[PDB]
């Protein structure tokens, strides 16, 4: 499977990072606004993640790989990218400029088979997570990932209402640092909190990832919505789900039902641990969800607060390309 990546950032990225791991999907042609010898260094080396692990060089003006060439483009419009010379099957849109099927099929019109959006679709593109609703696609040419936090709370929001039924639920995400806020005190239109100091404020931000969860989750639309808090770490986050349970069920029977899935049929999605897990020890995870048992805590029977890790940048790319290896199918 042969993907183009659209927008080198942090997600354009990981993303490559992932290819290389697999066997399945080859990257073959980058596009970004910058020159191949900037897209060299912000692949060779890595603050959250170190050095690239493997070689690459600039040649001819293009990427060298692994000993594979990568063709460069820093084509502004979608439609100029001509995706027919390389020959790309899926194309992983990770710019967050075209969130919409009316800019995102300009991929489709330059040579592609199928799109991939990195991020939570802006109209009616239908949002595929793994383990909550990649059973659902229908051969759409146009499909989304959701974000990274809808990612984490869909499977296991998934697991506990079939387990014992979710009345209301009510989430927040305890989220790292991105790209989006600034390390001083700037401008910010859209979002005055969000241009505070990073490294220096517990800043809080709206989500609707929670919300999110009811259109890859029919039976839990309505019954779920939150927030967040972005806090001064680099990378991982964590949600604080808080659910009112229509089956009594004690926590030991919480962890059993979350242990069993997590063995069975959501493993490499939905991760279990019972030791004194912090953030950094989640750098790199692959699981889009890892239930944390200690750090969890019961009311009562029918009221629990639920603790799940998350990899904002690792785990939700991963799952692009097992969302570009589903539709491939
Ligand atoms: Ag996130």
């Amino acid at each position: 499977i042969k993907v183009g990546i659209n927008g080198f950032g942090r997600i354009g990225r990981i993303v490559f990072r992932a290819a290389q791991k697999r066997s399945d999907i080859e990257i073959v042609a980058i596009n970004d606004l910058l020159d191949a010898d900037y897209m060299a260094y912000m692949l060779k080396y890595d603050s959250t993640h170190g050095r690239f692990d493997g070689t690459v060089e600039v040649k001819d003006g293009h990427l060298i790989v692994n000993g594979k060439k990568i063709r460069v483009t820093a084509e502004r419009g979608p439609a100029n990218l001509k995706w027919d010379e390389v020959g790309v099957d899926v194309v992983a849109e990770a710019t967050g400029l075209f969130l919409t099927d009316e800019t995102a099929r300009k991929h489709i019109t330059a040579g592609a088979k199928k799109v991939v959006m990195t991020g939570p679709s802006k109209d009616n593109t239908p949002m595929f997570v793994k383990g909550a609703n990649f059973d659902k696609y229908a051969g759409q040419d146009i499909v989304s990932n959701a974000s990274c936090t809808t990612n984490c709370l869909a499977p296991l929001a998934k697991v506990i209402n079939d387990n014992f039924g979710i009345i209301e639920g009510l989430m927040t995400t305890v989220h790292a640092t991105t790209a989006t806020q600034k390390t001083v005190d700037g401008p910010s239109h859209k979002d005055w909190r969000g241009g505070r100091g990073a490294s220096q404020n517990i800043i809080p931000s709206s989500t609707g990832a929670a919300k999110a969860v009811g259109k890859v989750l029919p039976e839990l639309n309505g019954k779920l919505t939150g927030m967040a808090f972005r806090v001064p770490t680099p990378n991982v986050s964590v949600v604080d789900l808080t659910v009112r349970l229509e089956k009594a069920a004690t926590y030991e029977q919480i962890k059993a039902a979350v242990k069993a899935a997590a063995e069975g049929e959501m493993k490499g999605v939905l991760g279990y641990t019972e030791d004194d897990v912090v953030s950094t020890d989640f750098n790199g995870e692959v699981c889009t969800s890892v239930f944390d048992a200690k750090a969890g805590i019961a009311l009562n029977d029918n009221f629990v607060k639920l603790v799940s890790w998350y990899d904002n940048e690792t785990g939700y790319s991963n799952k692009v390309l097992d969302l570009i290896a589903h539709i491939s199918k």
